[PDB]
């Protein structure tokens, strides 16, 4: 089980708009930041930051987008965390679990520490009744008109258990 970096740890600010969600939540879906990646706290910080700030800020959202995002390091940095709606999906805030991957994969994978992760962070969101046992895995870009999480990283989860071919769009 991954120790989650929470909101205060990475210096981010306190939520505009509390939406709790049902629990257990069926979808996780995976996106990419678009933005360069990070490793270590001061750098995942800066990036966690501005990027709340730019959700909070210009897009009008209550918080950063996602419920998590992971870094080149292997860490799971808190978005909107688990339980609350973020706005990375549309039609699968309220219902999804939004995890973003530091970076840009359209031609890359992410580190194999970030990949894990991942894997992990699924594990005991099952464990703890975060997520359905049988949770459906998909892509950002199965849904919504976007590249998301990007071919190649695409291309990887596709092959992870509990993804699903033919979400609703």
């Amino acid at each position: 089980c991954p120790t989650i970096k929470l909101k205060r740890q990475w210096g981010g600010k306190p939520s505009l708009g509390l939406h709790y969600q049902v629990r257990p939540i069926r979808y996780v879906v995976i996106h990419h930041t678009v933005t360069g990646e990070c490793s270590g706290l001061l750098k995942c910080a800066e990036i966690l930051q501005n990027m709340q700030a730019y959700h909070q800020n210009e897009l009008d959202f209550n918080d950063i987008s996602y419920n998590f995002l992971i870094g080149n390091d292997g860490i799971v940095y808190e978005g909107t965390g688990w339980g609350l709606r973020g706005a990375h999906t549309y039609g699968y805030n309220a219902i999804g679990t939004g995890i973003a991957f530091i970076g840009n994969f359209v031609d890359k994978l992410p580190s194999d520490a970030a990949l894990q992760a991942a894997k992990d962070l699924l594990a005991c969101g099952v464990q703890q009744g975060e997520l359905s046992e049988d949770y459906a895995l998909i892509a950002g870009s199965q849904v919504i008109s976007t590249q998301s999480p990007g071919l190649t990283l695409y291309n990887e989860i596709q092959e992870w258990p509990h993804w699903l071919s033919n979400p609703h769009h």
